[PDB]
C-alpha cells in the first residue's frame, strides 16, 4: 500500500469508476450538455497571445473534475509546489533544490537556496549569454583566420540536446541573421562525421554541453571534433576560438583548451530534462537570438505564475494532470499521445518523452516502499497530419484506449496559398478530435453503404468494418501563434503537469537512478570488445552476442 | 468470442501462463540453462552478410516457444503465406491481392493474379525507373534553363513518403553521385514553404506521389511548388521537365503538366504502407542508384525465401510475431518498442508506427465478428544512444513492461576514432538488454552502498531507489552491416512479422478502413471556416474550437 492506494479521495475515484464507468459515452454527454464545452475548458490570456486548453472530449463529468481536484488537495500538491519554488530540497533522494523555474524568473524575486538568494548567479551567466550571442552573431568574434562564424555545433546527450534541439527546430523562423545550428549527440560515430562533412573549421564553434565536462558520449564527440579541428588549425591555441562549455569543471575545460572565460555555468538544482532555460540554451539564444531566447523564458515565467496563483480547478498544468491521472489510474492507459499539427513542433513529443518519462518512470515512493500502482505513461507521437496518415488507423479501430493531446496554433507561420495549406490543417485537427468523439454507429455505416449502391451481400460483408466505436477521449490545446513566448508557456505547462503527477504519486519527479545500471554494465563489457578473445564472463546470450560481433567484424560483406 | 480466443492452442498458451507465469524469471533461466542463447537465437547467413536473431533475454521456455509454434500452425499461418504468395485476394474486404512480395521477386517466377503474371508489369516499371535515373544522375535529364538536378523532392503522405524517407536517410552512405532528396508531407505549410526556400526552381525535380493524383494533402503540395516553379520558369511548357509522377492516372498527370512518358506505375495490389519496393521507391534510386535499389529489393527477396521455405519453429519473422502475441495477448503490454542503434536508421521506428500499426490497428475479423482479445501494439522509440538517454529511466523502473527489439550493425559506415565510437556504441547495445535482463538486487545494491561508505541510515534511505527489478524483456538484433541489401532483408522480415500476427488474429492487415470518418468530417468543416459567421453545426468542443480561432484569427501578437 502506497500513499496514493491509501488515500481516501484516490478510493473514491476508483469507485465512482467502478460503478458509472460503463455509463461514460461521449456523445451521449455532449448531446445532453449544450454547455459541455463552456464547463470543460479554460481560456488563458498570456498577454502575449491566447490558450485555449479545451478538455471537454474526455470521459469525465462535473463530479468526476471534482473529485479528481479534491485529490490533488488530499495529496498536497499545493504545499509541494510552494516547496519547489522556494527553493526547499524536494529532490529527496539526491538532497537538491528543483529550481527550473529561477532560470526564468524574470521578475528577480528572491529565491533562496542554503541561506542564499541564486537570481543573481542566474542573471550573472545570462548576460555572460547575451554577450556572448552578440559578438558571435554580429561576426565580431572571429575564428582563426579571421572569419565569422557560419555554424554553430551543439554536443551533448539527453537533456543537452533535445531541448535545444527542439526549440530551435521549433522556433526557425525567428533566426534570420543567426548562424547555422547543428545538434550532434549520438555517440554513433556517423552523427558526428557527417556532420563535420559538411563543416569549415574557419568558421565552425563548438559548444560542448556537459556539467562535469567527463560525460562519456559527449567528451568523445568533443575530442573527436577537437581531432578534425586541429587537423586544419594545427595550433592549440585556436582551440578558444572555436570551443565553449556549458559546465562548471572549470579545470577540464581549460584542460581541453577552452578559455574559461567561455564557460558557462548551471547549477545541481537544474536537471538536465529542465536545463534549456539555463545555459544549456546557449545554441537556441544564439541562433534565434537572446532576445528571442528571453522571450521563451518569459512565456515559460507566465506559465510559473500561472500555475502557482490559479485555483486547482482553473489550473491547467493541475487539471492536465489529473486527467492524465484518471485515465492512468483507473482506465489503466499505458501511453500518452502528443499530437502537435505543426511541422515546426516535429520534435515537441520526443522532447517529453525525456520530460516526461525520466520523471515518472518510478516505483518508489517517498517514504521508500514500492508503489502498488502505475506511473509515468509511455509518451509518443509525430506531428498532424504525419502522424494521421500513420497510425490514426490504430487510434480509431484499434483494441486501445489512448489519450491524445491534440494542439495547435491558429496563426501560422507560412500563410501561404492565401492561408489554404493552414485552412486545411486545422479543418483536419478540427475533425479528428470530432471523429475520435463520435464514432459512426452500425446503423449510420449501413445507410452510407446503401446511399452508394452497394448490393446487399456487399453490404453485409463490408458494414462492420466501416463502424467507429467513438468514445476516444482528447485533448485540443489551441493558442494563438506559436512564438518564442508562447512555445515557453507550452513547455512549462507540461513541465507542470509532470510535476504534479509525480507529488501524486508521491514519487520523485527529478532524480534518475534507473540510468544507473546500464551505464556501469556498459563500462565493463568495453574493454572485453578489444581483441579476438571469446568472452564467456556474462550470461549465455551476452557472450552470445559479443562473440557474434567478434566473428562478423571482420567479415567482407 | 473471435477465432483466436476459440483457438485450443491459445488457450493452451493462456491455461499454461495462468499455471505457470511466475515462474518465469530470465536471470534463473539463464543461471539454469548454459545453453540458453544457442537454443532461443537464429543466425542466418544471406550470403552478403549474417543476421543474428536473439530472442533468448525473453520470459520464455522451450516448451512456451512450441505451444506458440503450434498456435501458428493451428491458425493457419502457412496456408495465408501460400495465398499471399500465390497472388490470391487476401485482402478480402477490398477483394485485392497483396503482392508487395511480386515488387522485388528477383527470381520472375510467374506471380498470376486472375490467371495473369504480373512480373512483366512489374518489370516494365523498373526498367522504366532504371532509365530515368541514369538519365537524372548522369546529367543527361536537364531543367528549364539546361542545368542538371542537384534536388529531387517527394511530395507524398503516408506509404508514398515514411519508407523513401526511412530508406534514404538509413542508406546515405550509398548516395555519392546522386542529387540531395527532400521529403514534403505535412500539409501544414510549413513543410513545403521552408523547403522550396532553400532551392533553385532550375535544379529542382519534383516527385508527386498519388496513385490515383487526386490526394487531396499531396496534391494541394504538388500544386504550391508547380506554382512557386511557375512564378520563375514562367512557361507552362517547363513543368514536364521539372515534375514526374507515381501515380496510374494519366488523365490528371496530364492535366497538372506533367509529361504522361514520366509517369511510373504501381497497382492495387501494392498497399501504401508497403510500397517502397514499387514506383514509389523512385526517390530512393535516385539518391542511391538504381543498383543500390535492385540491392534492396534482393534483400527483401532473400528474406521473402527465408520466411517461405523455414520451419515455423526456426522463422524469424514467424518468431518474432509470435514473441509478440506471447507479450501483447497473455501478458498484455499495450507497446513495442524499436530501438536501432544507429543514426542513419533513426527513422525505423516511425516507418514501422504506420507498417505496424496501420496494418494491425485493427477490430473486425474475418468472419465479421468484433474480436475479443487485442490486436496490434503502440510501436515507438528513437536510435540508440539517442532514446537511451531520453526514456529509459521508465524502461527499467517505471511500471510498465515494454518488449523492446535492440538492432545494431557489426560494422559501422564511418569507424571514426579506428572504431572508437562503434566500440562505445556496441558496449551500450550489449549492457542494456543485459541491465533489462539482470536487474540488481536489494542485496547487491546494498553492498554497493557499503562500499561507497553510506552511513546505515542513508544507506536504508537510498536503497530500494538504486534496486532494479530487472526481467526486461528483449530482442537483440544483429547483422554485419548496413547496406542497401541487408536493409531490404531487415524491412521485409518486419512485414512478414505483421503478416503472420494478423493471421494469428484474424483481421486483415491489408485495409485501411479507419481513416474514413476524420476524412469525411475535415471535408464538412473546412468551408465552416471561412468567414466570420460563428458554427453552431456540430457538438459543442468542435463549435467551440472554430469559434476561437476564428476569434484569435484577429489577433495581433
Amino acid at each position: 500500500m502506497a500513499a496514493l492506494t491509501r488515500d481516501p479521495q484516490f478510493q473514491k475515484l476508483q469507485q465512482w469508476y467502478r460503478e458509472h464507468r460503463s455509463e461514460l459515452n461521449l456523445r451521449r454527454l455532449f448531446d445532453a450538455n449544450k454547455d459541455r464545452f463552456n464547463h470543460f475548458s479554460l481560456t488563458l490570456n498570456t498577454n502575449h497571445g491566447h490558450i485555449l486548453v479545451d478538455y471537454s472530449k474526455n470521459l469525465v463529468t462535473e463530479d468526476v473534475m471534482r473529485m479528481l481536484v479534491d485529490l490533488a488537495k488530499s495529496r498536497g500538491v499545493e504545499a509541494a509546489r510552494e516547496r519547489m519554488f522556494n527553493g526547499e530540497k524536494i529532490n529527496y533522494t539526491e538532497g537538491r533544490a528543483v529550481l527550473h523555474v529561477a532560470l526564468r524568473n524574470r521578475s528577480n524575486t528572491p529565491i533562496l537556496v542554503d541561506g542564499k538568494d541564486v537570481m543573481p548567479e542566474v542573471n550573472k551567466v545570462l548576460d555572460k549569454m547575451k554577450s556572448f550571442c552578440q559578438r558571435v552573431r554580429s561576426g565580431d568574434w572571429k575564428g582563426y583566420t579571421g572569419k565569422t562564424i557560419t555554424d554553430v555545433i551543439n554536443i551533448g546527450i539527453g537533456g543537452s540536446d533535445l531541448g535545444p534541439l527542439m526549440v530551435t527546430e521549433a522556433l526557425k523562423p525567428y533566426s534570420s541573421g543567426g548562424p547555422r545550428v547543428w545538434y550532434v549527440s549520438n555517440i554513433d560515430g556517423t552523427h558526428i562525421a557527417k556532420t563535420l562533412a559538411q563543416l569549415n573549421p574557419e568558421s565552425s564553434l563548438f559548444i560542448i554541453a556537459s556539467k562535469t565536462f567527463t560525460t562519456q558520449e559527449t567528451i568523445t564527440n568533443a575530442e573527436t571534433a577537437k581531432e578534425w579541428f586541429l587537423q586544419a588549425a594545427k595550433d592549440p591555441s585556436a582551440v578558444a576560438k572555436h570551443f565553449v562549455a556549458l559546465s562548471t569543471n572549470t579545470t577540464k575545460v581549460k584542460e581541453f583548451g577552452i578559455d574559461p572565460q567561455n564557460m558557462f555555468e548551471f547549477w545541481d538544482w537544474v536537471g538536465g530534462r529542465y536545463s534549456l532555460w539555463s545555459a544549456i540554451g546557449l545554441s537556441i539564444a544564439l541562433h534565434v537570438g537572446f532576445d528571442n531566447f528571453e522571450q521563451l523564458l518569459s512565456g515559460a515565467h507566465w506559465m510559473d505564475q500561472h500555475f502557482r496563483t490559479t485555483p486547482l480547478e482553473k489550473n491547467a498544468p493541475v487539471l492536465l494532470a489529473l486527467l492524465g491521472i484518471w485515465y492512468i489510474n483507473c482506465f489503466g492507459c499505458e501511453t500518452h499521445a502528443m499530437l502537435p499539427y505543426d511541422q515546426y513542433l516535429h520534435r515537441f513529443a520526443a522532447y517529453f518523452q525525456q520530460g516526461d518519462m525520466e520523471s515518472n518512470g518510478k516505483y518508489i515512493t517517498k517514504s521508500g516502499t514500492r508503489v502498488d500502482h502505475q506511473t509515468g505513461p509511455i509518451v509518443w507521437g509525430e506531428p498532424g497530419t504525419n502522424g494521421q496518415h500513420a497510425f490514426y488507423q490504430l487510434i480509431h479501430q484499434g483494441t486501445k484506449m489512448i489519450p491524445c493531446d491534440f494542439l495547435i496554433p491558429v496563426q501560422t507561420q507560412h500563410p501561404i496559398r492565401k492561408g489554404l495549406h493552414h485552412k486545411i490543417l486545422l479543418a483536419n485537427f478540427l475533425a479528428q478530435t470530432e471523429a475520435l468523439m463520435r464514432g459512426k454507429s452500425t446503423e449510420e455505416a449501413r445507410k452510407e453503404l446503401q446511399a452508394a449502391g452497394k448490393s446487399p451481400e456487399d453490404l453485409e460483408r463490408l458494414l462492420p468494418h466501416k463502424v467507429f466505436e467513438g468514445n476516444r477521449p482528447t485533448n485540443s490545446i489551441v493558442f494563438t501563434k506559436l512564438t518564442p513566448f508562447m512555445l515557453g508557456a507550452l513547455v512549462a505547462m507540461y513541465e507542470h503537469k509532470i510535476f504534479v503527477q509525480g507529488i501524486i504519486w508521491d514519487i520523485n519527479s527529478f532524480d534518475q537512478w534507473g540510468v544507473e545500471l546500464g551505464k556501469q554494465l556498459a563500462k565493463k563489457i568495453e574493454p572485453e570488445l578489444d581483441g579476438s578473445a571469446q568472452v564467456t564472463s556474462h550470461d549465455a546470450s551476452t557472450n552470445g552476442l559479443i562473440n557474434f560481433i567478434k566473428q562478423q567484424r571482420e567479415a567482407r560483406v
